[PDB]
Parts: C-alpha cells; structure tokens; sequence
C-alpha cells in the first residue's frame, strides 16, 4: 500500500508545515507537524490543560471506539528550541494519506510549553526518526513510518516541500514526475537516532565550492538552516550590512540587501538554495532590519538541515535494512 498527504505552510514564512492526519474510529482529523527530527506522534487532547490549549483541534479518546490505553506508559520531551511536552499513551488507528495503521501508540499530552499553545494552527507532531528516540517509557513505542514498514510497497517516504506554497509527504513510493535529473544517494548513520549524513561541502552564490565534509540531520521539523560558524560567517560576509545581533540571537541583514543563493554538496551533485529561500522578514513590524534562514549551529551541538534547505530539493527517505537519503533538484 502507498500513502499520500498534502502538506501546507502555517503562515507566510514557511515556519513550520502542516498536514492532516487521521486518528480515531469514527475519524478525528488533526493538522499534525511532520517532524523527522523526533520519534513522538503526540497530540493535544481532552487530558491537556484547558490553560494551556488556544484554539486547537483536541483528540478525544472517549470518542474513539478504537482507543485504548496503554496502561502505565507516560512520555516526556524536550526539544532543541527549549518546548516541552509530556502526558499519557493511548493505542488507536492512525491515517495518512489513505495510509492506516491499527494499534499505533498516540502520546496524549496533559501538559504543553508555552511555545505550542501560542501556536493554534498546530494540533501536535508526527515523528519520523529512528524509533530508538521515542519517549514512551517504560516499553519505547514505534514511529508511524516504523509500524507502516511492512506494509508499504517500499519501505521509503518523500519530502517535498513547497516555498510558500503546499508540498507533499508520499509513503511507500517516489513520484518519478516531482524531480528533475536523477536522485543522488548518501549512507545515512542511525547512531543518534537521526536521519544523520555527510554533505560534500558547499559554495556561497557564484563563488568556488569548497569541498569539506559537514555532518549533519535533515530535519523537516526544524525551520532554518544551522551550519558551524565558518560556513555561516562566510555566507553572511557577502551580505552588506549584515551582522550576527545579541538582542535577536542570530544574524541579521538590512532587508533592502539581495541574498545570495546557497549551495551544499550531495555526494558529486549539487543542491542550489535560491537567495530567496534564505529572509525571514523582519525581525519585527515595520523594522527595516531582516532575520536570516541561515544560522550557526555553534550553540545546538549539531548542524541542522531544515525545512530552508530542505524545500529546495524533492528529499527521499529511504528506510531499508540500510538506510539512505536521496536528494533531487525540482
Ligand atoms: N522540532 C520540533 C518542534 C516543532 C514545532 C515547534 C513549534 F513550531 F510548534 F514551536 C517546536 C518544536
């Protein structure tokens, strides 16, 4: 079987992405974040505090005549940007795209940080790392891609992100018409339980690559693009004007500057991030000073491809016995 989900951007900025997704019987559907970077399908639900909840879409396990509780099992995350989250675990069915998985373990949260609950068009996550990252203690419960494996035609989903427009998410096939050229494959290492891989190097607009080898996570749950400190001084350098401020806590450009494009190495290809890609607007209304797409990962431990890199290519993600990630220009 094969799934497929569109998937569209919260606001003008492509902060985050979100697509429907399926729980329940009969059917209660929630905008849910698809996150690569993390192994919890958590959702706001009737356990979380009626405070902390701000115009979302809740599931309601009373409703579902398929939910069960998982008796005992609680979960608690942290994440990178400093949100947090944390509840108890029910069993239901879960669709995707037409995709469903019986018995899939939905982590319901009782409390959430301030950052998800400011944040209406979110109902919650769906997790697409390695299993081993996942919360749910004391029995660790699979991904959503995990328990889908053995059903798909092939064990493998694709990423295909719009620039301020709807993309989409398939499972179990890759669509020969969304790519241009051939697909270029890199090993990915399953250590930290990331989709972790090796970049080639990169070039910054017309300029030389410099062929150098970058580690780092393709994650489409994290917006901006997080590279060590001499990359990113080195891409900003081109930028007049342009400077790292403590007051924002990253780069900053005037927003009358034109970017240059970006461009990281997959292998012997190529991927081109157009300048665009790369203004987060103003760092407030009305101010005349831009927030950058690309960032230091100097301060996080750990380079991050997000959805600004990301979004530039048509991204597979291949979950056979030895995993890989494939990037094609579109
Ligand atoms: N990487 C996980 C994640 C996803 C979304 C958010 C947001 F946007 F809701 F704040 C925070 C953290």
């Amino acid at each position: 079987s094969t799934g497929s989900a569109t998937t569209t951007p919260i606001d003008s900025l492509d902060d985050a992405y979100i697509t429907p997704v399926q729980i329940g019987t009969p059917a209660q559907t929630l905008n849910l974040d698809f996150d690569t970077g993390s192994s919890d399908l958590w959702v706001f639900s009737s356990e979380t505090t009626a405070s902390e909840v701000d115009g979302q879409t809740i599931y309601t396990p009373s409703k579902s005549t398929t939910a069960k509780l998982l008796s005992g099992a609680t979960w608690s995350i942290s994440y990178g940007d400093g949100s947090s989250s944390s509840g108890d675990v029910y069993t239901d069915t879960v669709s995707v795209g037409g995709l469903t998985v019986t018995g899939q373990a939905v982590e319901s949260a009782k409390k959430v940080s301030s950052s998800f609950t400011e944040d209406s068009t979110i109902d919650g996550l769906l997790g697409l790392a390695f299993s081993t990252l996942n919360t749910v203690s004391p029995t660790q419960q699979k991904t959503f891609f995990d328990n889908a494996k053995a059903s798909l035609d092939s064990p493998v989903f694709t990423a295909d992100l719009g620039y301020h427009a709807p993309g989409t998410y398939n499972f179990g096939f890759i669509d020969t018409t969304a790519y241009t050229g051939s697909i270029t494959y890199t090993a990915v290492s399953t250590k930290q339980g990331f989709w972790e891989w090796t970049s080639t190097g990169y070039a910054v607009g017309s300029g030389t690559f410099k062929s150098t080898s970058i580690d780092g996570i393709a994650d489409t749950g994290t917006t901006l693009l997080y590279l060590p400190a001499t990359v990113v001084s080195a891409y900003w350098a081109q930028v007049s004007g342009a400077k790292s401020s403590s007051s924002v806590g990253g780069y900053v450009f005037p927003c009358s500057a034109t970017l240059p494009s970006f461009t990281f190495g997959v292998g012997s290809a190529r991927i081109v991030i157009p300048g665009d890609y790369i203004d987060f607007g103003p760092i407030s209304t009305g101010s005349s000073s831009c927030f950058g797409g690309i960032q230091s990962s100097a301060g996080i431990g750990i380079n991050i491809f997000g959805d600004v890199a990301l979004k530039a290519a048509f991204v597979v993600f291949n979950g056979a016995t030895t995993p890989t990630l494939g990037f094609a220009s579109k």
